[PDB]
């Protein structure tokens, strides 16, 4: 089911996130609450959500893409659960993108982000990763990782100037 | 006549106005723009407006309150006509204001300006004034003269938390 997006301004989105438990995951209402992130993100044309995002404060990140409209020229992001990620920027390099936020609907905002990052995470069946993440996908984790500290894209823009409504910056 | 307001994002709210002449505010086509802009300011509800965010690069404001509903307990604004304004900040001290602005719709930011200021001006008649100005008109006039060198209150936001979407600001 789909569940409510929160918008800037609500304090939850500036809260961090408590980790997910191994015993959790195997709920029921974990499982359903995977379930409805997924509804609300593909409903909501987005190619990443965190559980933040929806009113709950746990690290719990859910990505996935296939030709989204909301970010016309990005590579597909495959679908996966991403639970208490750690990222750690492992170059200084960064590859600016004008990022957008499903809580900060009708927007746009140019963000400079490490292209390269190191993300340690667990998945839905509790297996623990550490791999070496760049592109597209290196903007996606950094991005939805910041939703589980109370980070919005909007705190990392590069230029106030450079952010503002879609519908204008595609006009210009 | 109502004029369309440009949203953050089109790059002619950036710009730079340019300053008016005494010729200028005798023409008929300045009295219909200054009439445009208080239909516009009016009809948004709007407290200021300025040349630019209609899409005129001139150093043309317009004021005027009464019982204003976007900004609920505020004291109103006699109607003004502010040209060529030059604003130099008197104090130190600041009254911080979650302000709002025409041209970034549905949003609400805090923003502390310095609460006593000096404004140098004229107006539709030509007049010349030099005043001493602090309050809430203190708060209007600084925003609106931003609008002239192509700032917007989000460039002067005190912390990108205190940033967001009016109806979730109003429920927290
Ligand atoms: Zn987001
Ligand atoms: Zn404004």
């Amino acid at each position: 089911s789909v569940r409510k997006i929160l918008r800037m301004g609500d304090p939850i989105l500036r809260k961090i996130s408590e980790p997910v438990t191994e015993d959790e995951i195997q709920t029921k209402e974990f499982k359903k609450l995977i379930r409805d992130m997924f509804d609300t993100m593909r409903h909501a044309e987005g190619v990443g959500l965190a559980a933040p995002q929806i009113g709950i404060l746990k690290q719990i990140v859910v990505v996935g893409s296939e030709d989204n409209e909301r970010y016309p020229g990005t590579p597909d992001v495959p679908e996966r659960i991403i639970l208490n990620p750690v990222i750690t920027p492992l170059t200084k390099d960064t590859s600016g993108f004008w990022e957008g936020c499903l809580s900060v609907p009708g927007m746009r905002g140019y963000v400079e982000r490490p292209n390269q990052i190191r993300m340690q995470w667990m998945d839905e069946k509790g297996n623990q990763f550490d791999e070496t993440i760049d592109g597209y996908k290196a903007i996606v984790y950094q991005h939805e990782c910041d939703h589980l500290q109370g980070i919005l894209y909007v705190d990392r823009l590069k230029d106030t100037k450079l952010f503002g409504f879609n519908e204008t910056l595609d006009s210009s």
